[PDB]
């Protein structure tokens, strides 16, 4: 019996790769016609999948970039227990595998990363693991940072039952655009389950690792952040601008905006799209 997605579609029918753990990841490509100027991997966030970057990805392909992506393990059309991972580094390992593959097939080309939220944390750790290799990083409200005993309490019963959950990601604080909160609450590829303690700990490892990595980054980046984000605190973006050694770093703050700036009120989203577009054009031209 052919291996199937968690939505029972056979992987022989979809673009895919197999990770070091023997798991199938669903892959997604937007290739320009004629020869590409650069490569860019798009790294999605927690609960979501590659499909949510359709718009951004089409805009990047339109600047003649080869845009590729995959669903992280335990997300989207990829394999694994939903929103669980053996160590956060699996995600980074899997991005590097996909990047190394794409580079083999398009040698010469600069490679960029775009990440949102958890996908931004993965973007940072990926660049930090191959210092000097990435041409640029586009970070949309990356996970860079919530109490002390809830931290200490987690790893206590991470031994007992780590399959206990806290609340789901609260969808009302995702975007002031209610159409996009509706779309989020409707997408059958989005896992809206509670946050498992075991996943909660990996997210804490990620935060911890990202903070140790910040002082070591040199990669150019564009950092977009909402001031009223209840999921990834604005202070994290300020901290990344403080600690990164990158000679080429830009912060744009969207006053009042929630977490998902690429799916916000259209004044914000159109700005987000325009800024990413200008910043990538200037660095591929
Ligand atoms: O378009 C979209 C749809 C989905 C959204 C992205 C969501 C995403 O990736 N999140 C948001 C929640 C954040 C929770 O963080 C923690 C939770 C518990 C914990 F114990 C320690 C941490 Cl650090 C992690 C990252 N954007
Ligand atoms: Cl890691």
């Amino acid at each position: 019996s052919p291996r199937r997605t968690p939505q029972s579609i056979p992987y022989q029918d979809l673009p895919h790769l197999v990770n070091a753990d023997g798991q199938y990841l669903f892959c997604r490509y937007w290739a320009p016609t004629g020869t590409p100027k650069a490569l860019i991997f798009v790294s999605h966030g927690a609960g979501e999948h590659s499909g949510r970057y359709e718009e951004l990805a089409r805009m990047l392909m339109g600047l003649d970039l080869l845009v590729f992506a995959h669903d992280h393990v335990g997300h989207g059309q990829s394999e694994g227990e939903r929103m669980v991972v053996s160590d956060f580094h699996v995600f980074v390992r899997d991005v590097l595998q996909h990047v190394d593959s794409m580079q083999k097939d398009y040698p010469g080309l600069p490679v960029f990363l775009l990440g949102h939220s958890m996908g931004g944390a993965i973007a940072i750790l990926t660049a930090a693991e191959r210092p000097g290799h990435f041409a640029g990083m586009v970070l949309i409200s990356p996970l860079v940072l919530a109490t002390t005993f809830k931290v200490l309490a987690a790893k206590v019963l991470n031994s007992v039952l780590p399959n206990l959950s806290s609340g789901p990601i609260d969808s009302s604080v995702l975007s002031r655009n209610k159409t996009e909160v509706d779309i989020y609450n409707s997408d059958p590829l989005i896992c809206r389950a509670g946050l498992k303690v075991c996943f909660g700990i990996q997210l804490l490892n990620a935060v911890s690792r990202v903070e140790r990595a910040l002082p070591k980054l040199t990669v150019p980046f564009l950092l977009l952040q909402g001031s009223a984000d209840r999921l990834c605190d604005s202070k994290g973006a300020y901290l990344l601008m403080e600690l990164a050694k990158s000679q080429d770093k830009t912060l744009k703050i969207y006053e009042g905006a929630y977490h998902v700036l690429h799916k916000e009120l259209p004044e914000v989203t159109n700005s987000v799209f325009h800024e990413i577009n200008m910043w990538v054009s200037q660095r591929t031209a």
